[PDB]
């Protein structure tokens, strides 16, 4: 039960730009389509009926935490790009934490999509998906927005097979707990096997550490969703990288694309490509297919 009067008025105004009235939203609480730490995701209908995904934040009961989460995520309403998940709105009600309403992604998350044996995406398909992610990240980087959890599990595919960079802003959560570990300097659950070396060392995230994560995402694509470093313990990821060791080239990964991956994992952040450069390089590789 969250009272608006307790929240910062500036934040309230920002939220009121995208409010959805309860009478306009039907949530199917018997139809769970995702599970996060802050709450589940449910099938919903937004009223003319629009199929949507409704993200619950009910596990966040403290007003300080609700305020922080909304403050960090509301900028989402200001983003608009074909490869970035949009916000439909926020449903405020008398009982319960705010519901976040997002576009429904018919084809689910990118990792499960490519792992699906009936799909059997080709190398061209997979590089195409990677190019789409690069374009979405190019946009976010241009807004000076650092994602911090880029991974194949956190991108989604809509009905037209357009890839949306997701799991950020008001949609931020941990949707697969297997890949987050507290074995890091912050003590919080972090995606350590997607993190840049300097993030593991300094606890800081930048666009250049997003580039590192993107390289891991490319590797995930080329392996059709294999888990990275299955043979490296979470205790050992930092030293593994310090020794200069990196993910190995996937069997069906083109040599030039592996070169792109290696560039993304340069130990010096400033030496890694920008997302603009990545779009250019991957577009050329894609075009050979
Ligand atoms: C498979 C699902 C649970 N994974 C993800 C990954 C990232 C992400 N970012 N937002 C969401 C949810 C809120 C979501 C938005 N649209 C959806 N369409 C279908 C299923 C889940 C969502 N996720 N979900």
């Amino acid at each position: 039960h969250i009272d608006l009067s307790a929240l910062n008025p500036e934040l309230v105004q920002a939220v009121q730009h995208v409010v959805i009235g309860p009478s306009s939203l039907i949530v199917h609480f018997n139809e769970v389509i995702g599970r996060g730490h802050f709450g589940c995701v449910y099938h919903g209908t937004l009223l003319k009926k629009i199929h949507c995904a409704v993200k619950s934040l009910n596990r966040i009961t403290d007003i300080g935490e609700v305020s922080q989460f909304l403050t960090e995520g509301i900028i989402m309403k200001d983003f608009s790009h074909p490869n970035v998940l949009s916000l439909l709105g926020i449903c405020l009600r008398s009982e319960g934490s705010p519901l976040v309403v997002l576009p429904y992604m018919k084809h689910g998350d990118l990792r499960n999509f490519i792992r699906n044996e009936t799909h059997n995406p080709t190398v061209k398909d997979l590089i195409g998906f990677g190019l789409q992610v690069a374009k979405g990240m190019k946009y976010l980087a241009s807004k000076k927005f650092v994602h911090r959890d880029l991974a194949a599990r956190n991108c989604m595919l809509d009905e037209k097979f357009t890839v949306k960079v997701a799991d950020f802003g008001l949609a931020r959560d941990m949707y697969d707990k297997e890949y987050y570990s507290v074995h890091n300097k912050t003590g919080a659950k972090l995606p350590v096997k997607w993190m840049a070396l300097e993030s593991l060392q300094t606890q800081k995230f930048t666009t250049k550490s997003d580039v590192w994560s993107f390289g891991v995402l490319l590797w995930e694509l080329m392996t059709r969703g294999a888990p990275p470093y299955p043979d490296v313990n979470t205790f050992d990821i930092t030293v593994y990288l310090l020794q200069g060791r990196r993910l190995l080239q996937p069997e069906y990964c083109p040599d030039p694309l592996y070169e792109v991956m290696l560039k993304c994992w340069h130990p010096k952040a400033e030496m890694r490509p920008s997302f603009s450069e990545l779009v250019s390089r991957i577009s050329a590789i894609f075009s050979t297919f």
